[PDB]
Protein backbone atom coordinates (compact mmCIF):
# COMPACT_ATOMS: atom_id res chain seq x y z
CA UNK A 1 0.00 0.00 0.00
CA UNK A 2 1.06 3.35 -0.77
CA UNK A 3 0.11 7.15 -0.07
CA UNK A 4 0.63 9.00 -3.42
CA UNK A 5 0.09 12.85 -1.90
CA UNK A 6 0.19 14.93 -5.22
CA UNK A 7 0.22 18.75 -4.90
CA UNK A 8 -1.41 20.46 -7.98
CA UNK A 9 -2.84 23.51 -10.12
CA UNK A 10 -6.51 23.64 -8.79
CA UNK A 11 -8.35 23.66 -11.65
CA UNK A 12 -6.61 20.52 -12.86
CA UNK A 13 -8.37 18.29 -10.36
CA UNK A 14 -11.28 17.41 -12.29
CA UNK A 15 -9.20 16.08 -14.90
CA UNK A 16 -7.08 14.07 -11.89
CA UNK A 17 -10.24 12.52 -10.63
CA UNK A 18 -10.61 11.88 -14.16
CA UNK A 19 -7.93 9.76 -15.14
CA UNK A 20 -7.98 8.29 -11.27
CA UNK A 21 -11.45 7.01 -12.10
CA UNK A 22 -10.31 5.63 -15.29
CA UNK A 23 -7.65 3.35 -13.59
CA UNK A 24 -10.54 1.76 -11.16
CA UNK A 25 -9.32 3.96 -7.78
CA UNK A 26 -12.84 4.13 -5.95
CA UNK A 27 -12.08 7.66 -4.39
CA UNK A 28 -9.54 10.38 -2.96
CA UNK A 29 -9.33 13.14 -0.14
CA UNK A 30 -8.21 16.76 -1.16
CA UNK A 31 -7.10 19.66 1.01
CA UNK A 32 -6.46 23.08 -0.03
CA UNK A 33 -3.27 24.54 0.06
CA UNK A 34 -1.04 27.24 -0.18
CA UNK A 35 2.63 26.90 -2.33
CA UNK A 36 5.56 28.85 -2.40
CA UNK A 37 8.13 27.81 -4.83
CA UNK A 38 9.85 29.19 -8.27
CA UNK A 39 6.32 30.99 -9.04
CA UNK A 40 6.00 32.88 -5.91
CA UNK A 41 3.05 35.52 -5.21
CA UNK A 42 4.00 39.73 -4.44
CA UNK A 43 5.23 40.55 -1.58
CA UNK A 44 4.96 44.18 0.39
CA UNK A 45 7.53 45.63 2.61
CA UNK A 46 5.82 47.38 5.87
CA UNK A 47 7.37 49.07 8.70
CA UNK A 48 10.32 46.83 8.89
CA UNK A 49 8.66 43.59 7.79
CA UNK A 50 7.78 42.01 4.52
CA UNK A 51 4.32 40.36 4.41
CA UNK A 52 3.04 38.31 1.56
CA UNK A 53 0.07 40.03 -0.12
CA UNK A 54 -1.20 37.89 -2.75
CA UNK A 55 -0.75 33.36 -2.64
CA UNK A 56 -0.74 30.55 -4.66
CA UNK A 57 -3.65 28.17 -4.32
CA UNK A 58 -2.89 24.32 -5.07
CA UNK A 59 -4.87 21.50 -4.04
CA UNK A 60 -3.66 18.27 -2.25
CA UNK A 61 -4.78 15.16 -3.59
CA UNK A 62 -3.92 12.39 -0.93
CA UNK A 63 -5.07 8.96 -2.52
CA UNK A 64 -4.20 5.56 -0.96
CA UNK A 65 -3.51 2.70 -3.82
CA UNK A 66 -2.50 -0.24 -3.68
CA UNK A 67 1.40 -1.47 -4.31
CA UNK A 68 0.34 -3.05 -7.72
CA UNK A 69 -1.09 0.00 -8.96
CA UNK A 70 0.61 3.21 -7.76
CA UNK A 71 2.99 3.15 -10.66
CA UNK A 72 0.50 3.78 -12.49
CA UNK A 73 -1.65 6.16 -10.10
CA UNK A 74 1.44 8.26 -10.20
CA UNK A 75 1.96 8.44 -14.01
CA UNK A 76 -1.59 8.81 -14.55
CA UNK A 77 -1.35 12.15 -12.17
CA UNK A 78 1.60 12.90 -13.57
CA UNK A 79 0.07 13.13 -17.07
CA UNK A 80 -3.32 14.82 -15.55
CA UNK A 81 -2.07 17.36 -13.91
CA UNK A 82 0.60 18.81 -16.48
CA UNK A 83 0.33 21.78 -18.21
CA UNK A 84 4.39 22.66 -19.34
CA UNK A 85 3.94 25.65 -17.37
CA UNK A 86 6.05 26.77 -13.89
CA UNK A 87 4.23 25.34 -11.13
CA UNK A 88 2.55 22.47 -12.25
CA UNK A 89 3.39 20.70 -8.46
CA UNK A 90 4.43 17.44 -6.88
CA UNK A 91 3.72 14.04 -6.43
CA UNK A 92 5.09 12.13 -3.70
CA UNK A 93 4.88 8.48 -2.53
CA UNK A 94 5.20 7.31 0.99
CA UNK A 95 4.50 4.06 2.60
CA UNK A 96 1.46 2.79 4.43
CA UNK A 97 1.64 0.23 7.18
CA UNK A 98 -1.47 -0.17 7.50
CA UNK A 99 -5.23 0.47 6.10
CA UNK A 100 -8.48 0.37 7.85
CA UNK A 101 -12.26 1.21 6.43
CA UNK A 102 -13.84 2.47 9.22
CA UNK A 103 -17.50 1.11 8.17
CA UNK A 104 -16.78 -2.36 7.73
CA UNK A 105 -13.20 -3.10 9.59
CA UNK A 106 -11.89 -4.06 6.35
CA UNK A 107 -7.93 -4.35 6.82
CA UNK A 108 -5.16 -3.81 4.02
CA UNK A 109 -6.55 -3.88 0.06
CA UNK A 110 -9.77 -4.29 1.11
CA UNK A 111 -9.51 -1.06 3.12
CA UNK A 112 -8.40 1.20 -0.33
CA UNK B 1 6.66 5.85 16.35
CA UNK B 2 3.76 6.09 13.51
CA UNK B 3 1.23 8.71 11.84
CA UNK B 4 -2.11 7.44 12.52
CA UNK B 5 -4.11 9.64 9.52
CA UNK B 6 -7.75 9.19 10.23
CA UNK B 7 -9.95 10.34 7.57
CA UNK B 8 -13.71 11.02 9.42
CA UNK B 9 -17.05 12.95 9.21
CA UNK B 10 -16.63 15.78 10.50
CA UNK B 11 -19.17 15.39 13.47
CA UNK B 12 -17.42 11.89 14.98
CA UNK B 13 -14.62 14.15 15.84
CA UNK B 14 -15.87 15.18 19.31
CA UNK B 15 -16.04 11.29 20.08
CA UNK B 16 -12.95 10.19 18.46
CA UNK B 17 -10.69 13.23 20.53
CA UNK B 18 -12.67 11.56 23.37
CA UNK B 19 -11.39 7.70 22.92
CA UNK B 20 -7.86 9.24 21.95
CA UNK B 21 -8.07 11.44 25.37
CA UNK B 22 -9.03 7.50 27.29
CA UNK B 23 -5.98 6.12 26.07
CA UNK B 24 -3.48 8.62 27.23
CA UNK B 25 -2.94 10.66 23.79
CA UNK B 26 -2.00 13.84 24.80
CA UNK B 27 -2.66 15.69 21.67
CA UNK B 28 -3.54 15.48 18.05
CA UNK B 29 -3.68 17.59 14.23
CA UNK B 30 -7.08 18.24 12.83
CA UNK B 31 -7.82 19.35 9.01
CA UNK B 32 -10.92 20.16 6.89
CA UNK B 33 -10.40 18.37 3.91
CA UNK B 34 -13.33 17.42 0.60
CA UNK B 35 -14.02 13.57 0.28
CA UNK B 36 -14.67 11.27 -2.79
CA UNK B 37 -15.78 7.90 -2.93
CA UNK B 38 -18.94 5.96 -3.08
CA UNK B 39 -20.89 8.20 -1.31
CA UNK B 40 -20.70 11.69 -3.48
CA UNK B 41 -21.96 14.76 -4.51
CA UNK B 42 -24.52 16.39 -6.84
CA UNK B 43 -22.68 17.33 -10.30
CA UNK B 44 -24.09 20.21 -12.86
CA UNK B 45 -23.07 20.05 -16.49
CA UNK B 46 -23.01 23.26 -18.04
CA UNK B 47 -21.78 24.41 -21.21
CA UNK B 48 -19.84 21.08 -21.69
CA UNK B 49 -18.57 20.77 -18.55
CA UNK B 50 -19.47 18.75 -15.47
CA UNK B 51 -19.16 20.40 -12.06
CA UNK B 52 -19.06 19.15 -8.75
CA UNK B 53 -22.41 21.91 -6.82
CA UNK B 54 -22.07 20.51 -3.67
CA UNK B 55 -19.19 18.27 -1.59
CA UNK B 56 -18.93 16.20 0.97
CA UNK B 57 -17.30 17.57 4.21
CA UNK B 58 -14.14 15.23 5.80
CA UNK B 59 -11.94 15.91 8.89
CA UNK B 60 -8.72 14.86 8.50
CA UNK B 61 -7.18 13.69 12.08
CA UNK B 62 -3.61 13.47 11.98
CA UNK B 63 -2.06 11.89 15.30
CA UNK B 64 1.16 10.81 15.73
CA UNK B 65 2.33 7.61 18.38
CA UNK B 66 4.52 5.29 19.26
CA UNK B 67 4.64 1.65 18.81
CA UNK B 68 3.47 0.45 21.23
CA UNK B 69 0.26 2.70 21.11
CA UNK B 70 -0.41 2.82 17.55
CA UNK B 71 -2.47 -0.60 17.31
CA UNK B 72 -4.76 0.62 20.43
CA UNK B 73 -5.13 4.21 18.57
CA UNK B 74 -6.12 2.25 14.95
CA UNK B 75 -8.46 0.28 16.89
CA UNK B 76 -10.10 3.01 18.80
CA UNK B 77 -10.64 5.55 16.21
CA UNK B 78 -12.11 2.93 13.92
CA UNK B 79 -15.02 2.23 17.22
CA UNK B 80 -15.70 5.89 18.06
CA UNK B 81 -15.78 6.72 14.25
CA UNK B 82 -17.94 4.28 13.41
CA UNK B 83 -21.89 4.93 12.00
CA UNK B 84 -22.34 1.91 10.03
CA UNK B 85 -23.49 4.13 6.98
CA UNK B 86 -21.58 4.53 3.53
CA UNK B 87 -18.88 7.46 3.98
CA UNK B 88 -17.37 6.29 7.63
CA UNK B 89 -13.85 7.15 5.95
CA UNK B 90 -10.06 5.92 6.43
CA UNK B 91 -7.07 5.32 8.47
CA UNK B 92 -3.89 4.94 7.06
CA UNK B 93 -0.97 4.23 9.40
CA UNK B 94 2.59 5.95 8.03
CA UNK B 95 6.26 5.69 9.57
CA UNK B 96 7.43 8.13 11.22
CA UNK B 97 11.59 8.15 11.07
CA UNK B 98 12.39 11.14 13.23
CA UNK B 99 9.95 13.27 15.98
CA UNK B 100 10.94 16.87 17.32
CA UNK B 101 9.10 18.49 20.03
CA UNK B 102 9.82 22.75 19.02
CA UNK B 103 9.96 23.81 22.27
CA UNK B 104 12.04 21.86 24.43
CA UNK B 105 13.82 20.05 21.54
CA UNK B 106 12.80 16.47 23.32
CA UNK B 107 13.24 13.52 20.38
CA UNK B 108 11.47 10.39 19.41
CA UNK B 109 8.70 9.47 22.38
CA UNK B 110 9.52 12.27 24.24
CA UNK B 111 8.52 14.48 21.39
CA UNK B 112 4.66 13.23 21.10
CA UNK C 1 14.36 11.95 0.30
CA UNK C 2 12.16 12.93 3.92
CA UNK C 3 8.79 14.42 3.75
CA UNK C 4 9.16 17.36 7.05
CA UNK C 5 6.26 17.93 8.32
CA UNK C 6 6.31 20.87 10.50
CA UNK C 7 3.16 21.93 12.86
CA UNK C 8 4.28 25.31 14.09
CA UNK C 9 2.48 28.56 15.08
CA UNK C 10 1.47 29.94 12.42
CA UNK C 11 3.07 33.82 13.14
CA UNK C 12 6.34 31.30 13.37
CA UNK C 13 5.96 31.04 9.00
CA UNK C 14 7.57 33.96 7.64
CA UNK C 15 10.38 32.63 10.09
CA UNK C 16 10.56 29.54 9.18
CA UNK C 17 10.50 30.29 5.40
CA UNK C 18 13.61 32.09 5.89
CA UNK C 19 15.53 29.54 7.65
CA UNK C 20 14.48 26.99 4.56
CA UNK C 21 15.28 29.84 1.78
CA UNK C 22 18.98 30.06 3.67
CA UNK C 23 19.34 26.45 3.21
CA UNK C 24 18.72 26.62 -0.27
CA UNK C 25 14.70 24.60 -0.25
CA UNK C 26 13.72 25.87 -3.36
CA UNK C 27 10.01 25.63 -2.07
CA UNK C 28 7.38 24.04 0.57
CA UNK C 29 3.19 23.27 0.51
CA UNK C 30 1.21 24.77 3.49
CA UNK C 31 -1.82 23.88 5.21
CA UNK C 32 -4.00 25.88 7.61
CA UNK C 33 -4.88 23.06 10.89
CA UNK C 34 -6.39 22.92 14.19
CA UNK C 35 -4.28 22.09 17.15
CA UNK C 36 -5.50 20.53 20.26
CA UNK C 37 -2.92 19.51 23.27
CA UNK C 38 -1.61 20.87 26.41
CA UNK C 39 -2.45 23.96 25.37
CA UNK C 40 -6.19 24.12 24.50
CA UNK C 41 -9.36 25.89 23.55
CA UNK C 42 -12.11 27.10 25.63
CA UNK C 43 -15.38 24.91 25.84
CA UNK C 44 -19.05 25.19 26.50
CA UNK C 45 -21.88 22.77 27.84
CA UNK C 46 -25.25 23.50 25.81
CA UNK C 47 -27.71 20.36 26.78
CA UNK C 48 -25.70 17.45 27.65
CA UNK C 49 -23.17 18.11 25.14
CA UNK C 50 -19.67 20.24 25.35
CA UNK C 51 -18.94 22.53 22.60
CA UNK C 52 -15.97 24.35 21.65
CA UNK C 53 -15.75 27.52 21.45
CA UNK C 54 -12.53 28.45 20.58
CA UNK C 55 -9.54 27.32 18.61
CA UNK C 56 -5.69 26.76 18.27
CA UNK C 57 -4.83 27.42 14.51
CA UNK C 58 -1.87 26.01 13.83
CA UNK C 59 0.43 25.71 9.81
CA UNK C 60 1.29 22.93 8.70
CA UNK C 61 4.53 23.36 7.03
CA UNK C 62 5.17 20.20 4.32
CA UNK C 63 8.46 20.06 2.89
CA UNK C 64 10.19 17.43 0.62
CA UNK C 65 14.30 17.82 1.48
CA UNK C 66 17.07 15.09 0.38
CA UNK C 67 18.02 12.26 2.59
CA UNK C 68 21.67 15.23 2.79
CA UNK C 69 19.56 17.95 3.90
CA UNK C 70 16.46 16.66 6.23
CA UNK C 71 19.23 16.67 9.09
CA UNK C 72 19.51 20.44 8.77
CA UNK C 73 16.23 21.20 7.78
CA UNK C 74 14.76 19.83 10.90
CA UNK C 75 16.85 21.67 12.99
CA UNK C 76 16.69 24.71 11.07
CA UNK C 77 12.61 24.45 11.87
CA UNK C 78 12.97 23.78 14.78
CA UNK C 79 15.61 26.73 15.56
CA UNK C 80 13.26 29.41 13.71
CA UNK C 81 9.56 28.20 15.18
CA UNK C 82 10.77 27.85 18.74
CA UNK C 83 8.99 30.56 21.18
CA UNK C 84 9.94 28.86 24.61
CA UNK C 85 5.76 29.05 25.57
CA UNK C 86 3.67 26.15 25.51
CA UNK C 87 1.75 25.22 21.82
CA UNK C 88 5.35 25.41 19.77
CA UNK C 89 4.17 22.00 18.06
CA UNK C 90 5.90 19.16 16.15
CA UNK C 91 7.99 17.93 13.56
CA UNK C 92 7.57 14.45 11.93
CA UNK C 93 9.89 13.23 9.47
CA UNK C 94 8.56 10.20 6.88
CA UNK C 95 9.96 8.46 4.30
CA UNK C 96 9.29 9.49 0.41
CA UNK C 97 9.46 6.27 -1.52
CA UNK C 98 9.51 7.98 -4.89
CA UNK C 99 9.20 11.60 -6.13
CA UNK C 100 7.85 13.52 -9.40
CA UNK C 101 7.88 17.07 -10.65
CA UNK C 102 4.63 16.99 -12.61
CA UNK C 103 5.87 19.89 -15.32
CA UNK C 104 8.99 17.99 -16.48
CA UNK C 105 8.73 14.37 -15.64
CA UNK C 106 12.35 14.53 -13.17
CA UNK C 107 12.45 12.27 -10.61
CA UNK C 108 14.17 11.85 -7.08
CA UNK C 109 16.46 14.15 -5.94
CA UNK C 110 15.61 16.41 -9.11
CA UNK C 111 11.94 15.99 -8.35
CA UNK C 112 12.48 18.44 -5.21
N1 LIG D 1 10.30 21.11 -1.47
C1 LIG D 1 8.96 21.06 -1.63
N2 LIG D 1 8.18 20.32 -0.81
C2 LIG D 1 6.85 20.27 -0.98
N3 LIG D 1 6.19 20.93 -1.95
C3 LIG D 1 6.86 21.71 -2.83
C4 LIG D 1 8.31 21.81 -2.71
N4 LIG D 1 8.73 22.62 -3.70
C5 LIG D 1 7.63 23.00 -4.38
N5 LIG D 1 6.52 22.46 -3.86
C6 LIG D 1 5.15 22.67 -4.38
O1 LIG D 1 5.21 22.69 -5.81
C7 LIG D 1 4.54 23.84 -6.31
C8 LIG D 1 5.20 24.33 -7.60
O2 LIG D 1 6.49 24.83 -7.30
P1 LIG D 1 7.33 25.66 -8.39
O3 LIG D 1 8.79 25.48 -8.11
O4 LIG D 1 6.74 27.03 -8.43
O5 LIG D 1 7.00 24.96 -9.80
P2 LIG D 1 7.55 23.53 -10.32
O6 LIG D 1 6.97 22.51 -9.38
O7 LIG D 1 6.97 23.43 -11.71
O8 LIG D 1 9.05 23.65 -10.30
C9 LIG D 1 4.67 24.86 -5.20
O9 LIG D 1 3.62 25.83 -5.27
C10 LIG D 1 4.63 24.02 -3.94
O10 LIG D 1 3.30 23.84 -3.48
N1 LIG E 1 -8.43 5.70 -2.08
C1 LIG E 1 -8.64 6.60 -1.10
N2 LIG E 1 -7.64 7.33 -0.58
C2 LIG E 1 -7.86 8.23 0.40
N3 LIG E 1 -9.07 8.48 0.92
C3 LIG E 1 -10.16 7.83 0.48
C4 LIG E 1 -10.00 6.83 -0.58
N4 LIG E 1 -11.22 6.32 -0.82
C5 LIG E 1 -12.08 6.95 0.01
N5 LIG E 1 -11.45 7.84 0.78
C6 LIG E 1 -12.10 8.69 1.80
O1 LIG E 1 -13.10 7.91 2.47
C7 LIG E 1 -14.34 8.60 2.48
C8 LIG E 1 -15.50 7.63 2.42
O2 LIG E 1 -15.52 7.01 1.14
P1 LIG E 1 -16.78 6.13 0.67
O3 LIG E 1 -16.31 5.10 -0.31
O4 LIG E 1 -17.85 7.10 0.28
O5 LIG E 1 -17.29 5.36 1.99
P2 LIG E 1 -16.58 4.12 2.72
O6 LIG E 1 -15.26 4.64 3.22
O7 LIG E 1 -17.52 3.79 3.84
O8 LIG E 1 -16.48 3.04 1.67
C9 LIG E 1 -14.28 9.49 1.26
O9 LIG E 1 -15.13 10.63 1.40
C10 LIG E 1 -12.81 9.84 1.14
O10 LIG E 1 -12.50 11.02 1.87
N1 LIG F 1 0.20 13.46 19.23
C1 LIG F 1 0.21 14.49 18.36
N2 LIG F 1 0.15 14.29 17.03
C2 LIG F 1 0.16 15.32 16.16
N3 LIG F 1 0.22 16.61 16.54
C3 LIG F 1 0.27 16.95 17.84
C4 LIG F 1 0.27 15.88 18.84
N4 LIG F 1 0.33 16.48 20.04
C5 LIG F 1 0.37 17.81 19.82
N5 LIG F 1 0.33 18.09 18.51
C6 LIG F 1 0.37 19.44 17.93
O1 LIG F 1 1.28 20.24 18.70
C7 LIG F 1 0.66 21.46 19.09
C8 LIG F 1 1.19 21.92 20.44
O2 LIG F 1 0.75 21.02 21.44
P1 LIG F 1 0.92 21.38 23.00
O3 LIG F 1 1.02 20.11 23.78
O4 LIG F 1 -0.15 22.37 23.33
O5 LIG F 1 2.33 22.16 23.11
P2 LIG F 1 3.80 21.51 23.01
O6 LIG F 1 3.90 20.97 21.61
O7 LIG F 1 4.71 22.68 23.25
O8 LIG F 1 3.85 20.47 24.09
C9 LIG F 1 -0.81 21.13 19.15
O9 LIG F 1 -1.62 22.30 18.97
C10 LIG F 1 -0.99 20.09 18.06
O10 LIG F 1 -1.30 20.71 16.81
Amino acid sequence: MKLVMAIIKPFKLDEVREALTSLGIQGLTVSEVKGFGRQKGQTEIYRGAEYSVSFLPKVKVEVAVSDDQYEQVVEAIQKAANTGRIGDGKIFVLDIAQAVRIRTGETNTEAL
